[PDB]
């Protein structure tokens, strides 16, 4: 097109533009999700339906930019849309009780659809486990999906995401000696894991949101964002894979 | 067990992964540039030769990631490789002589090859003028290409990069009244233009590198990074997108 172009040669120094995979849930049923993701203000490359077997919809090819992430950061990479593949999952989200928050679990059909997909996408694009991540991770104070009911442990089992090895955990809390590290330490470990986090040494929402997000992934029994001893053990036992 | 893909539906809410175009020079001749950019561990999507007419080489599809930018930021977007198209130009960069530093000018053949290319790339990817930028911009003080001899004015004339209108400068100097703004102000205007810059009121190399980079683009007669009145006029007269 236009001036004298030469296409004889091809660089060996070549790569995928896609570095991350961001997991989501839709907060809507399958019919509404299709509309929103095709003609809403938002989009994802894939949409995993509810049925058995769970049907996966390619709505945007992995070559173009889907609008799923918004304002985002992971491992210092900002605005992840352009550098990522978004995967939405039809799931109803959460509800509020007076004693905290409850969530709809994911159908098993959708999980067994999700794993093969992630393996295939990760292989083609050479994406590592530490870059297959949730929306709650890339925007901790703003997002919370796919939530504490996402079976990361299953993805870990398929080798798709980081997870501590047996008794790595138990060894790490043995090292801590019962002494809880200070906020600044937690902030260091979180940034090291890839999270955007304040380095102040203070525990404001911003720092609490981020610790809360990490807890949701690896210790969803509680994720109030309150510095715990177990959380510290995870911050050391969890791989950077 | 497993999924199956449905591609019946396709989202209207998608665009290009490529948001920026980064300009470079090679600091070496055409034969060596071809080797380096195809088998050197640095790459660019395009290479504009020094022949006449200038031959443009596609070495990496605009679909894949070329390794040209490295550690980078523009308008808060970090690590630009994955989100950008790199264009190298055969040009010896600079040389360090007994009579100062000398920069090699660009052949006019390569400029007339460059413009059509940039128009074509910008059209297909919907990239705005403020996102067609030099390497010196995305890493001030670490990088300095394509240098003060790059005719941004010509690109401005083709509508490819931001540039002040005929009466704009002169009107901006008139507003300034001869009173030079403080470092903090310059730092505010630079960050506003997309540069990674300190906000600390200090005039260290870090802040000086960035103002120097801006001077190189819009006022290359001098780019010491020293706050100018003329520079301030540019920081106001120059379009921001
Ligand atoms: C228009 O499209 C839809 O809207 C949004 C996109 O524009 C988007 O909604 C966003 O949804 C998320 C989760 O669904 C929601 O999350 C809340 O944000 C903060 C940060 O997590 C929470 O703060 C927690 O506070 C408590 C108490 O201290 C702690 O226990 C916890 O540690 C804190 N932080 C954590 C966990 O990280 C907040 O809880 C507050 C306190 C509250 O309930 O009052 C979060 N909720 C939960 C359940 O924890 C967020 O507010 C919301 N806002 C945005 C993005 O700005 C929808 O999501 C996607 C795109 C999708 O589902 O497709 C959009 N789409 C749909 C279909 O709804
Ligand atoms: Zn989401
Ligand atoms: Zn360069």
């Amino acid at each position: 097109s236009g001036p004298r172009l030469n296409t004889d040669y091809t660089s060996a120094n070549q790569d995928s533009r896609v570095q991350f995979i961001v997991l989501h849930y839709t907060s809507t049923d399958l019919p509404h999700s299709l509309g929103i993701l095709t003609h809403g203000g938002v989009s994802a490359h894939y949409l995993i339906g509810d049925d058995e077997p769970a049907t996966v919809y390619r709505l945007v090819d992995e070559n173009r930019r889907a609008w799923h992430a918004g304002v985002s950061e992971w491992q210092g990479r900002t605005w992840l849309n352009a550098t990522s593949i978004g995967i939405e999952i039809v799931n109803q989200g959460y509800r509020d009780t007076p004693q905290g928050r409850v969530w709809y679990p994911f159908s098993e059909a959708q999980i067994q659809a999700l794993i093969p997909l992630l393996k295939d996408i990760a292989k083609r694009h050479g994406i590592t486990p530490d870059r297959i991540i949730g929306h709650s991770d890339i925007a901790p104070g703003r997002k919370v999906d796919p939530g504490p009911l996402f079976p990361w442990k299953r993805l870990a089992d398929a080798g798709l995401v980081p997870w501590p090895k047996p008794g790595e955990l138990a060894r790490r809390l043995a090292e801590l000696n019962g002494q809880l590290p200070d906020v600044r330490w937690f902030q260091q470990q979180l940034a090291r894991h890839g999270y955007l986090v304040p380095q102040t040494g203070e525990l404001e929402k911003d720092t609490r949101d981020v610790i809360g997000a990490f807890q949701m992934k690896y210790r969803p029994a509680r994720f109030d964002g309150e510095p715990d001893l177990e959380t510290a053990a995870l911050l050391l036992a969890v791989p950077t894979s």
